[PDB]
């Protein structure tokens, strides 16, 4: 079975791998030597060297993350519905988005995050070869070549590098069945091409985050109250709370999302070439091998989150159109959506059979879940209160709607702080100076839950100094 | 009956008058020599020299405007309700407004509109004595003295100068029963004192125009959609459409509004003195005499509109509290208000007996009116669509809510343009250059009513040049 040859984690091997070994470190440190202890979240599992527990290798942990990508896809929504949905979404974006100028090579390079890695093949921090206005040395070569390919409309095969997310998790994912989330890291070449191709559209969409349902680019504090006020114009509210959103995606769906992006781009012919590269079967470097991934979402590119939100919008509209039999453009007259990758809040005036809705979703291969369990139809409520979005609870009072971080999460940020990578999470940062500057984003947030809880959080102690009690509340809710 | 002596237009004469003779001119010119003709609004009546019609003197016209001020007041709302309402409104503002720094003399002077008159006693355009950072000559003296009085917390008697509003009106107010609206022009001294005293509060309130119901300072384009989205969170919508709001006000009500402003000011002791001057019986210079006006709203001061909106809020809450029996702070949990002087939109979840509501209002001496007539309870609707605010119709679609100028009004601005004062409205501006610069605020606005009407308005002709057809629509609705 000559190349692609053999098999890794159920998937075809296309080549030898060049990725660096998976990180054994976390960026999180304890803020105090006192113990947590009980049920407290901690940084995700760090592998064989993880003093906290004996467990499998990070590569084993990663293989587990790769399983869903070889699961069979769910079904396409009915073709007539899918087409009608895409047309409606496309028409809505046509009416809302300000046509943009093409992005230059310069604009694309500047847009990139200089603190993250360049991925294949040099795997170096982008800032290393960055003069401030251009890439130099190795990265300069990789970037210029890609840009030349982009301008000639020539295809390039993206190469993603796999990683595991360093993040706080519930202890069970450490001390029980070990789990750590899969990350896809794009290559500099692809970042350049995707940014030139799609930066214009993504900018246009972002200027539009209040009027359109794709909320990528919103400030929870500043925009949340308006977005939520809009959702509240409608009778019914729900959140499908998806499991494994990315790995359950159909390239067939991603390609329709991609078609909309291409057609709404200022260089659609150049953009088309890039998008075809992005959605073609994916080369994923897992260290030993580069394996072929045909299905699911390939992430880590600039406009991934928008692409992913777009697919979500398509699927969500498909299910509602399937179930209610209402035209997608009419569904959008009678509803307000919020999408951020797999994150969603759906509000609507329509009478939606939640059994048929939950089943339509499942049929597409998605995994919606009840806040509790037993599937078992999704919930539908008549108030917005208590629904969540971007990790905040949506709250409403006489002044308006807002997003509020729960106390658990606020408490959590008190126990942990970011700093350089190290091996033992329980170590405290030794020169425990200042959570900036800012990070009194808690207090107000903490705040928000009332004077009683706010007071106890005012043990923002260090070590200058006060107060700032305690109509920080006024400042957070209304501001400036 | 020694001073105050005799009587003018039903009101006591306190002194001889110093006001300049009422204007005989309009600032409006026709945009074309073609006739209007039928039913077309025109500039209000210009008096004896008005070639269009033979009519009474402007002073007679003004006397008619003064009648309502000697009408008996309506009744105070029940004292327990009034107190509870004031407390609730005060508490709401306490929770929302950012405490402010006191305004300096400099800040107060700069805030004044330099293009309008200084009123009593010099009656000159403010810009005449304005170096750019200070008042000089006569105005400098008047301003410094007032500021000294303000700082010593000493009282001064305001002197208002009466005028008649130059504005487009329906022809019946010209060719039928002649009518022209009364204006009160404050004196520079009082403007200084009111601005130092109340500029801080008014700034604070204005920063708050989306979260609080007093909408003074809103941009219809930018803020309208959010304000309206909020109103739309509620089941029922209404507009009391008041006749003669200002002249029907009770000083007793204005004084409670004033108390809130004083208490929320950074120099409440100094502010109190000013507010007592502002609400004490009013000296109104009508030319021949200064007459005493005890009742109704005395306008023309800086923060009049906020004071007036505040009273409106008090009265509106009183009526709803009287009728529903719900606590005012609870009424505000279940409702969204918009007030701008006499202009209002009231939205609420509560079940309001519209007969009892209309009667409560009338009892306070207000004159609510049905969009048609026959009083006859006010209307209550279950959609926002079709309600008006700041002269715009509130419109909703799949993208959101917005304010839209009606076609009549758009047509109107095509027939007339502003320019220097002249005697014959039908004259066209002879060097018919450019409606700026801008004023393509029509087109988009005109727009908004669809391509069909938008096309016909594109006779924006002059005389360079195009187009700008015709997703100006996109630009007006979403912008920037
Ligand atoms: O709230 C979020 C934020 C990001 N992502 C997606 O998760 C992947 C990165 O972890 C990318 O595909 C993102 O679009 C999701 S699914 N939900
Ligand atoms: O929409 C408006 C705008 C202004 N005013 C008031 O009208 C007077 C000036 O004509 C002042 O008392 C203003 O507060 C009113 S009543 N409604
Ligand atoms: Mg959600
Ligand atoms: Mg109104």
């Amino acid at each position: 079975l000559p190349r692609p040859s053999g098999t890794y984690a159920g998937l075809p091997i296309a080549d030898y791998g060049d990725a660096p070994p998976l990180s054994t470190k976390t960026m999180f440190w304890r803020t105090s030597p006192e113990k947590l202890p009980p049920g407290a979240w901690e940084p995700a599992y760090l592998g064989s060297k993880d003093e906290r527990v004996d467990g499998p290798s990070l590569q084993q942990v990663m293989r587990d993350q790769l399983k869903p990508y070889s699961e069979p896809r769910g079904l396409l929504p009915p073709q007539e519905i899918l087409d009608a949905v895409c047309d409606a979404i496309e028409n809505r974006l046509e009416n809302t988005l300000e046509p943009q100028k093409p992005w230059t090579f310069k604009k694309a390079c500047e847009s990139l995050d200089k603190n993250t890695s360049s991925g294949y093949p040099y795997h170096k921090q982008k800032s290393k070869d960055w003069t401030g206005s251009a890439f130099i040395g190795d990265l300069g070569d990789q970037a210029t070549h890609a840009n030349n390919m982009y301008e000639m409309g020539k295809s390039m095969r993206p190469i993603y590098t796999a990683a595991l997310k360093d993040e706080l998790v519930k202890p069970d994912k450490i001390y029980g069945k070990i789990k750590k989330r899969l990350l896809w890291g794009s290559d500099l070449g692809t970042m350049i091409r995707a940014a030139r191709a799609f930066g214009p559209f993504c900018d246009a969409l972002k200027e539009t985050c209040i009027f359109n349902p794709i909320r990528v680019g919103m400030s929870m504090n500043e925009d949340g109250p308006f977005i939520f006020a809009r959702h509240a114009n409608f009778r019914y509210h729900m959140d499908a709370d998806y499991t494994r959103w990315d790995s359950t995606q159909q390239r067939a769906i991603l390609k329709r999302a991609g078609d909309i992006m291409v057609r709404l781009s200022p260089e659609p012919d150049l953009a088309r070439v890039v998008m075809d590269d992005l959605l073609a079967p994916s080369l994923l470097d897992v260290g030993d091998y580069k394996i072929v991934v045909e299905e699911g979402l390939p992430s880590g590119c600039p406009c991934t989150t928008q692409l992913n939100s777009l697919a979500h919008w398509i699927l969500t509209l498909c299910a509602m159109v399937e179930v209610t039999r209402v035209d997608p453009d009419i569904v959008m007259q009678e509803s307000e959506f919020s999408f951020y990758g797999d994150d969603e809040v759906v509000s609507t005036n329509l009478e939606l059979d939640m059994v048929k809705y939950t089943m339509a979703l499942r049929r597409y291969g998605l995994l919606p879940t009840r806040a509790d369990k037993e599937e078992g139809p999704l919930e539908r409520r008549q108030t917005l209160q208590g629904i969540s979005f971007l990790r905040r609870a949506i709250v409403g009072d006489q002044f308006g709607w807002y997003g509020r971080l729960d106390r658990a999460s606020i408490d959590r940020q008190l126990l942990w702080t970011k700093g350089p990578n190290h091996q033992n999470p329980f170590e405290t940062l030794p020169g425990h100076a200042q959570r900036p500057s800012q990070l009194m984003a808690l207090l107000g947030e903490a705040a928000m839950h009332g004077e009683k809880y706010y007071r106890t959080v005012a043990s923002r102690v260090s070590k200058m100094v006060v107060p700032r009690h305690r109509s920080v509340l006024r400042w957070v809710r209304f501001g400036t």
